[PDB]
């Protein structure tokens, strides 16, 4: 037998951090969740028990907390550029390092109608997360996506036209509810180092908010004919207003509220134009997903 | 041996509800999870394998759906009104029904700065419940309550002159982070039965967003001297502005967030004034908990 | 408005320990997830910031280390009201002491078919809970449960001739599967305190490993009529079985799996006698109760 | 734009069967939950709002139904090829099936030391999965895996001779407690068809039996110098167990258990040979994995 692949290191280590503002008292904070895997030449420490050549999961935990100290923690793009590099740049024998953060909400809240200095709200479950594989001599690879966003509107879908068959049991509908988790990922063209990623910070957090902003807004007015052609269309126009993405990926659960016939209780009329009481269903729930990338 | 206790229904009811305005074209819909226990004279059930006392839990579920088909769903507290009701009056031998409904949010969309008709985000997993008993000949009993609001302040908060002896390490402290999930709920004096609980309608609504007010305001504004010095003053302001309710019950954790030293690397300064960088804890939390009443 | 209830402490303390027999070089652990809340003589800590009331929920932390570290930590039973008289011995304005224990099992590994020293499995997400409410002048009050215990049955399972009316589309059955996560809590009697409890010392594993027999026994062998039936048999046997216990309390969901019809598929026969595959429901589910205590 | 990749189906479809003999009256349940993603000719359903190549996700889950009824569904290798195989042959424009499996625990009862023929326990939250990805023209690839098994050992795990440098500050221990979550996967040899799946039949449940049985044993009996040691001996002895298996992967956590140090505390000696109470930590946790194969 022989190694075929191995990584190591340390995951959920949970970070937040505040920046303050000593002119306006203003304060802001961060907090993220970060993972950072090595690979290398470690292949002893599994086949001799040779523990020389491994820097300790504590240790990633260590350097984690040091690199949030010295640096910005956002755009999360940045950090986990800094934070892989770190590791393939100290290390010898280390030569790629994946990181993965997950950015935790913590909005400023509004008391009386203005911004306060130091009080936050977690006003959503929804994640922003990073994907880094900083890859000795191969770059920066950067994965950016939204996770949890969780949406419904309740007409403007339809669902009509599809195979039927044997093992076919589902009636064509022209007005349903339409309910999903969005999960969508925008792969970023390589970049060559940290110098490159440095270069382009600006666009990190724009293109996140107009992922967002693009997702919302098509999700909203598309009179939908699918999951998938609605979610084609939030991937075009994404793809379309920034060219340093190559690929843009959705994966979308199609979250089912069930009509609930009621005609046996005293000819009550519940379906169809007359539907106003359905049943959320917690399983099973459709799949859909899809990569688009340039012609 | 005999039986002490009995109660039985359906948990997990989970229904969705639409209305549609025909003169707009505005849809808005409501999600809630029901639970409606009954107790009554149903002891043969038990003891006797009497299974006619027992009202079917699929014909409660079947009722839940029923209800909410033919009575508005909001407020909470007026549907949970109706649907107890509903069970003791249509049954001789049930004499108390216990509706616990917790709601969901459903946030209408902002599209370039306007409502969206049809189009809605879960913006937080904060929820807005009601716990209703409704008891034969003793009224109505309503708790209301909002959970899972989950905030942080990075500053303002203290805690110092607390009990010291041979079992503490704790430092005192004059700048400290805090952070809490509320749990609030402020009980209704019994209402003798429907006609009066309709006659408050307009009351729950308000005193549920008083309620967020008044917590979300305190909690930002207070240069806190502990969760319970704090909690307290939330308290006193609901009941001052609300005389319908009887008591108000705070339940809130500690989220504790901790000092990390780095000063074993590179001298390098990270707590009291320099504290920047911190490690949100998981487990263990303080719970503090207080149920405030009128003099 | 004044203060009506108060109650604070440490919630989700996660300990270890290991019992090392230096004779056999045999090892025992133990992992439990402990909650401490204390009541008394605290209110200025919520009206007048008066910390100096304040036993810190961080105190009460290291109190439970140090506790477990002095003092065997089974039975659950024990360690409870050791560690509840504690604070109310310690602390003279402190009254009561509510402690909540969650045990997590670590069950033997057999390798070879032989006991191993030292290697444990976690062998179901089954917990053994106690609730040990120690009360100044008012002796020790214990309940004792198992919880987390997930079972079903394939067929002997019936529910027939229960209430039918306009709400009711359930049909009868004969044969139905029966599945359930069982919650069972015992009540002793009052304890006059530590001594006592110590007298009883032996019983608590037995009543618990009774208590646990009688559960599955009852629902592997009932014939059943009804959960409701059923789980009386179950509590009568166990108050039999152990005088010192005044009440035992069920909480049973049942966990509905339901036919498919498939006959619109090729006429296939998938229902009564020809039932072979099922759904399982995540939600709604059954939810029944009942409290039992001697005539 | 265009669709790179695409894929679409149904997830998180519970399904469960019983087998009755009717010779011995011993019933056998099975449990699962099943996704089914299928890609292929399908890009204009994303592109061009063409539903005609869509085969719904309600008639995939259908389709799930109607499969476990006529074939068997254990080994859960045989069920997923079956059902896989199934969507490639029947739909020409379909040219890949992915098939993943959960198989949930239940056990059968010993009620007076005798296998109960009807009632069953979930013993663990231990599962057993499959993944089987069917492409046309490219045969049939299994991933079978353990996951959920947790152990733990409270001796016998040494940590030391790791890299020490300005990031480190974890101590050398030549004894430590070691708890993880086994995942575990092994990947079979590519398969022809279905015809070749069956003829391997028996391998299946004897392979995971052989998994299960090896990773407990060498979890028990290593000296650990390090979970990398650990694990590679586990990979190495299933492959040489299992020809037809061509890689072994491991992913284990390091669940961590922390000394507590109590000499704070009137002198009281917790640490090292005298550390008796430990703190599991909840998070961070140390993230190891290798892919082992053949020279
Ligand atoms: O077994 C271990 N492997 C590791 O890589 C490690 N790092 N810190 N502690 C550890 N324990
Ligand atoms: O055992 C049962 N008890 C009940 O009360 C019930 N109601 N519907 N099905 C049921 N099954
Ligand atoms: O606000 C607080 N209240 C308390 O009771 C406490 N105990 N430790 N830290 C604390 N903070
Ligand atoms: O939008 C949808 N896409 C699908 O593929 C599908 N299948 N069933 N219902 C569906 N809805």
């Amino acid at each position: 037998s022989a190694v075929k692949a191995a990584r190591y290191g340390k995951d959920n280590v949970r970070v937040y951090k505040v920046h303050k503002d000593e002119k306006t008292g203003v304060q802001t904070v961060y907090e993220m969740t970060v993972c950072v895997l090595l690979e290398g030449e470690i292949e002893t420490s599994y086949t001799k028990a040779d523990n020389s050549v491994i820097v300790a999961t504590d240790s990633i935990k260590n350097t984690i907390y040091i690199t949030a100290k010295q640096n910005p923690v956002t755009p999360p793009e940045l950090f986990g550029s800094i934070l892989g590099t770190h590791f393939i740049e100290k290390y010898n024998h280390i030569h790629a390092a994946h990181v993965n953060i997950v950015c935790h909400r913590w909005t400023r809240m509004d008391i009386d109608g203005k911004p306060h200095p130091h009080s936050f709200i977690r006003d959503s479950e929804e994640k922003r997360n990073v994907q880094v594989d900083v890859v000795e001599g191969k770059g920066i690879d950067i994965k950016s996506s939204l996770s949890g966003l969780t949406v419904l509107k309740s007409t403007n879908s339809q669902f009509w036209g599809f195979l039927r068959d044997e093992y076919t049991t589902l009636k064509e509908t022209w007005d349903r509810i339409l309910s999903t988790d969005v999960d969508a990922t925008w792969q970023w063209k390589n970049f060559s180092g940290l110098q490159e990623v440095r270069s382009h910070v600006p666009k990190f957090d724009a293109t996140w908010a107009t992922a967002r902003e693009v997702t919302l807004k098509t999700f909203a007015e598309d009179n939908s004919a699918s999951v998938q052609a609605t979610m084609y269309k939030m991937a075009e126009q994404i793809l379309a207003r920034q060219q340093l993405i190559e690929t843009v990926e959705y994966s979308l659960p199609n979250k089912h509220y069930f009509e609930i016939d009621l005609s046996w209780h005293k000819g009550l009329q519940n379906t169809g134009k007359n539907a106003e009481v359905f049943a959320p269903q917690s399983d099973p729930n459709g799949l859909i997903k899809c990569t688009v990338g340039r012609s």
